[PDB]
């Protein structure tokens, strides 16, 4: 009878962690009253007291994305997840799909739209580029989509996509818009209503400060009036919309059982918009807008040279920098992990090879935390072999 | 000028009742856990991180009882690890074979509906199980490429046997497809030697996690047709050839997929851990023990066991009939409102005819059994009776 696979030793040893100073474009570290919201105990998935926090993460919800859709809720995954449920649900086999690929999350957008069988028409542009209402003009008249994705904080190039009027355009073509702001949501103004947004998504883990695993969105009521009509079922069960609109209070039925929601990530994500509630939107905006503009001067005065070089196309939370000529970026990053305790990152996708990046998100964003990557940075440049 | 003002609720405190959660699921946290979920984070790609979830791999290997080498978490809850499984394993247009003997087995129709399966379910009254006689039948009727059979049926309280099944299906030449969320920690269940080829469960049931994150593994023949198909999986979120290499199973360096529940892996590390200080045989027995004293208890207050044979009887989660004259749901807000204890009614084709009671991991204790025996007894005492 005797079990052949033994208890594996290196869990009989305690849990231990490194202390590391994230300053890489997310997660982000945890501030105190997110981490001490993350050791309570369980309740009631169903219960009523848990239904009351859910309803307090909505409203928390519409205020951080300046929305009063009532079809706004949490998806119980990562921002990848978010998306995919936004796509999984507005898009019908045979629908045509139009994509700002102009760094990885439009590709990704592009792969899912693929999977699910739209016929996808990326508007391909090099790493350091954004959409101007022409080029989506041109785009919408040529494939006549039923929805546009677009990215707003392009977390792996450093860009700051404009949104304004993008939402109108789409709408004058039969269009539906649909926005990340997973890296901008809470760094840098974003007003869903005012702009014609109809389905927007964020994460839990970048400026929020709260831990990966939950995503933010909403969806509007020519979104919504799609999603409910559609002949045929979307190809999750997970994630579909009207299951979790029910769970989530969002219809006129009692809350049936879909799936157990991530309680304890709740209590967090709970916490990470009350933070954001009591600091305000503007003040939130203010503080990553400074922090990034001291980041920038320190990083010119390193000698380093920002990828993106016109400043109001940068997004606060993500700088881009090139690689400096003659260094390997790894050992860069590598140096800065190994002697400062310090997480910065590469690239990522188009941008992998080209570029490193610098997160400034939620808590994290101050000055004191651009001085200590900047004398990381410094060291790196000095003793990291050049060719 | 902003269109909407922040809410006055969330400018208070979050505040919790204490509540003993002895229902279906999720059960409370040991303070083990709830410790590592205080802590801070690490980078979701760094060293140490991929070190934690190689140690969490090892532990899903232990519990599961498989070398497989295609074992990894799944970022989502017990939904989400069947989605991953069918929507990988399942191409459009493959047969697939259901036992729906609850809301589990219906559960699984559904998702392979949506996917382009063939879909053929095998369906009876809550309370049963499928004997081996009953899935050959329908392998031979249906040629199906995979089978899904719910090992704990938190629905209605039974436990399937799984010695034989696997076995058959290879014969036949199908994948079986095992859902253990209920079941896993509580009772016998070994993926290599019943010949299991997809096996799931999730964080918070025995394992005493919070929930959101999930185990599965996957023998060669499953890892064979998921990286033979001609088409895509529907999903990139749950694309199972993405996954393997970021959890380090394939010969490729870990390249960037979505980013993993890193605060959620500490707690699911830290449940591995204390299952394997316990040892599995050990939480076997406490499972089979404390559910023994449960359902005398129950017996000596009147009520009925929902499943008569005490052998199909899954110790994590006891039905119970019920009592002629009461309206289920007072007996249940009795409960939870004067002993602050949560059980549950039914679900799907047990609503209305069951109470469902926990015994879950660290909770499955002799004591709780006293603590919901006393809070029932006075249930009957007090709620109306017809
Ligand atoms: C608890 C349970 C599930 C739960 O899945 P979630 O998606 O996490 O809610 C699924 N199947 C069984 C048998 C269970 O007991
Ligand atoms: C961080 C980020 C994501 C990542 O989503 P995960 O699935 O949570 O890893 C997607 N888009 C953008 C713009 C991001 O900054």
């Amino acid at each position: 009878h005797k079990l052949l696979v033994t208890p594996p030793k290196a869990l009989l040893k305690p849990l231990s962690i490194p202390n590391q100073l994230l300053l890489g474009p997310g997660p982000s570290n945890l501030p105190p009253r997110i981490m001490a919201a993350g050791g309570l105990q369980m309740i009631g998935s169903m219960s009523k007291d848990m239904y009351q926090i859910m309803d307090e993460i909505k409203e928390g919800i519409q205020y951080v994305f300046q929305t009063r859709n009532p079809l706004t809720l949490v998806i119980s995954g990562s921002g990848h997840c978010a998306l995919e449920a936004a796509l999984v649900n507005v898009l019908e086999p045979g629908d045509s799909f139009l994509v700002g690929a102009n760094g990885i999350w439009g590709q990704r957008a592009v792969d899912i739209g693929e999977r699910i069988g739209a016929r996808v028409h990326p508007m391909t542009k090099d790493p350091g580029g954004h959409y101007t209402l022409q080029e989506v003009e041109e785009g919408l008249a040529q494939h006549k989509p039923v929805l546009l994705f677009l990215t707003h904080g392009e977390s792996s190039t450093g860009v700051l996509q404009p949104l304004d009027g993008f939402g109108e355009l789409c709408h004058r073509y039969k269009c539906l818009l649909l926005v990340n702001s997973v890296a901008s949501l809470g760094g840098t103004p974003l007003y869903m209503d005012r702009q014609g947004i109809d389905i927007l998504y964020s994460g839990s883990q970048k400026a929020l400060n709260a831990p990966p695993g939950t995503s933010l969105i909403s969806f509007s009521d020519k979104a919504k009036k799609k999603m409910y009509s559609r002949k045929t079922k979307p190809f999750s069960f997970y994630l579909d919309i009207k299951w979790l609109a029910n769970f989530w209070g969002c219809d006129d039925q009692p809350r049936m059982y879909h799936h157990t929601i991530p309680v304890i990530s709740l209590y967090s994500l709970r916490e990470s918009l009350a933070l954001i509630a009591e600091q305000g939107l503007e003040n939130s905006w203010r503080q990553h807008r400074e922090a990034a503009a001291y980041l920038h001067g320190r990083l010119q005065a390193l000698g380093l040279q920002l990828f993106v070089k016109d400043p109001a196309l940068r997004l606060p939370t993500v700088t881009t920098v090139a690689v400096p000529a003659g260094y390997d970026w790894r050992d860069i990053v590598s140096y800065v992990i190994d002697h400062f305790d310090i997480e910065i990152m590469g690239g990522l996708g188009p941008s992998t090879g080209k570029v490193l990046r610098i997160g400034l998100l939620g808590c994290n964003a101050t000055r004191e935390n651009v001085d200590r990557v900047t004398e990381a940075l410094r060291a790196a440049l000095q003793h990291c072999p050049k060719k």
